[PDB]
């Protein structure tokens, strides 16, 4: 049954770990899966997380499963997270929250509840995006279709050309949008495009998907959830998949959100029991560490406040490396205007490289970064950033 | 469109843990989902996780990604613990294992990868099984059937039946054995039906599907890996999926393991990429620190013989429950005949209550099992028997 099964080459993120780790060269530089690098070029434990796991090894007395939809105070941290403390979804219990293995587990979660539950046929997607969208969306039997979004030449947002092919969607149709920090352009709508978007959305009777993995990193947690919050005033019904990965720095953990927001509590239930299903369908029910991480710092006043400045200083650092990696690159011999690199919000910079400039880096310089020309910006340090601003000019 | 999606039964057994959580009835009893209990009614962390958990928070220095499959380490100990130390699907490399997140992510990962990769159509599963099986497998869109398997009347494996019933199991269809501690029935293959069962399956060219959730509750962790070795010793191509929720009682940590053999390293390599491809669009990779547990434990042969004595007494614990619940129903007064609970392996007893004395155990007594009269032995205690048997005594 195995013999004649297609081969596969490794997913365009995912397949840069294992040719990252066995490239011998000890100059080698990773620009590829977005994690966070501190200073010294590592992905450091979290003080918020390694406090916070001290007090679970101390106290937790029991491993017995979780409810299918995970620690209930998980989902009430995460829906005032998404919505602000006192937002009427959650006064009015229109929301009910499902945590999930990562921001990813989450998409596969929706895919598959709408994809079983409803009439839904197929999920809009920005044109550049995530790669692993299509994956998710194709898996749970769900056509993609694309967007515009990104003006390649500009290296802006062509809200204009976003509006026009939008039109093409039909009431009933998903339209996924990222809540901040676009993966990859780094270009978000204003909080007016936001707004003017939530009014199309509502006119043309689409039903939102939040991707929200990157909170916290374009300007603070508040602020990032804008755009969301300007959907959740006007829809009766959206979806949120949401991840701690990157804002906590517990990738391998696995620690995100499905969130079903309908028009009321007896709707928003009855619809949850399906998502129910669809998890219990896939993995049961979700892991417990790194949630209750989560959920044990965002409900300690003290280990909250640690973490958002953990949370600030991740973000400031990217910040002073975004425009570190611009001053270098002109001292570098780069020719050419880079300035749009410092409007990018989030951990990468979309920089324009050719995808046979990222193979040279790779190849001839150790240096790794998606075909696709997305740099991993929160890996850049003072320490390599030389050497990987000498690559790139050297491919120019 | 939320107001379209049809109401939800809650899981037949899942479902139990909030009914139970709500019962306001002094001296409940949770006979419902399989969760190891000590003498006095807990579920504890064993001292050997605790332990290797003590190690992970000094040593980790990074939550950064695991691969697709997870830590190879607990890919290696997986395999010696289902194929045993020098065998030869593992010096021949012909099998390739990925983390999961448990047993249930295994099952699914399995359904998706049969599904998107080959041409199975049709999974056989034994009447009675777990009812997640039947789900996780039609989440891929396989056809599910159902093969003849217990002897009520007899309380035995009704083996006759079970060869005639699988007379119908076409070539390429997959037939799924658990691998011990059959679940519900407790009733497993003899060896000798299980080299039977190995060879008609080559004869008719099935794919081989083994859940192993149980290993080391039936008999010991080598005896209860026979029936698979058998099988494996005769068959080119097989699946694995296997749990350490309840053999290492880190049930909430989501700690399970997807295995593909094939006939040789080529064949097994390919697919396992693909196999790879269905993990990225679902979870993308899955929970490090259930798995770095386990890889800690079974790769340090001081903590090891630790966990595998605590193993053994929670067998011991559940054996002695079997027959205390037998002789306790004796001397309340039932005149059924429990003795074959005794012959019954792993965590359950199949007590052949009909679903109206379930209920009925529910609404007066507060004892709750499942609804298919499933009983979780595991949960018995000391204390709680006596009030549990006076309860069913009652209803039959």
């Amino acid at each position: 049954m195995f013999e004649n099964i297609t081969a596969t080459t490794a997913d365009p993120i995912l397949g840069l770990a294992d040719l990252f780790r066995a490239d011998e060269r000890p100059g080698k530089i990773d620009l590829g899966i977005g994690v966070y690098k501190d200073e010294t070029g590592k992905t450091p434990v979290l003080t918020s997380v390694k406090k916070a796991e001290q007090y679970l090894l101390e106290n937790e007395t029991t491993k017995n499963y979780l409810g299918i939809d995970g620690i209930p105070e998980f989902g009430r941290c995460t829906q005032e997270l998404l919505f602000g403390k006192g937002s009427a979804l959650i006064n009015d219990k229109r929301a009910r929250t499902a945590q999930t293995p990562g921001g990813s587990g989450a998409l596969r979660v929706a895919a598959d509840f709408l994809a079983k539950n409803t009439s839904v046929k197929r999920v809009w997607v920005s044109n550049p995006s995530w790669p692993n969208h299509k994956s998710v969306f194709n898996s749970a039997g769900l056509e993609v279709r694309e967007y515009a979004y990104y003006d390649a030449e500009n290296h802006t947002l062509d809200f204009d050309a976003l509006i026009n092919s939008l039109n093409e969607a039909q009431a009933g149709d998903v339209v996924l949008f990222h809540g901040c920090c676009h993966n990859p352009t780094g270009i978000d709508p204003t909080l007016e495009q936001w707004q003017t978007l939530a009014q199309l959305s509502v006119e043309k009777g689409w039903l939102p998907l939040f991707d929200f993995a990157y909170q916290g990193f374009a300007r603070g947690l508040e602020e990032d959830a804008e755009g969301l919050r300007a959907f959740a005033a006007m829809h009766k019904e959206l979806i949120v998949a949401s991840s701690y990965s990157k804002n906590f720095a517990l990738y391998n953990e696995r620690v995100g959100a499905c969130t079903l927001v309908a028009a009321d509590s007896e709707t928003v239930d009855r619809a949850f029991g399906q998502m129910k299903a669809a998890i219990r369908a896939n993995y049961s029910s979700p892991p417990a560490h790194g949630a209750s991480v989560v959920a044990t710092i965002l409900s300690n006043d003290a280990l909250r406040a640690i973490w958002e400045q953990e949370l600030t200083d991740m973000r400031q650092r990217i910040q002073r490396m975004r425009q570190l990696f611009v001053n270098t690159l002109q001292e570098k011999g780069a020719n050419r205007d880079f300035s749009f690199i410092i409007k990018q919000n989030g951990m990468f910079s979309f920089s324009g490289l050719t995808k046979e400039q990222v193979l040279r880096l790779r190849e001839e310089f150790g240096v790794y970064a998606v075909a696709s020309g997305r740099v991993n910006v929160a890996g850049m340090t003072p320490d390599n950033m030389a050497p990987l601003c000498e690559a790139i000019v050297a491919v120019l």
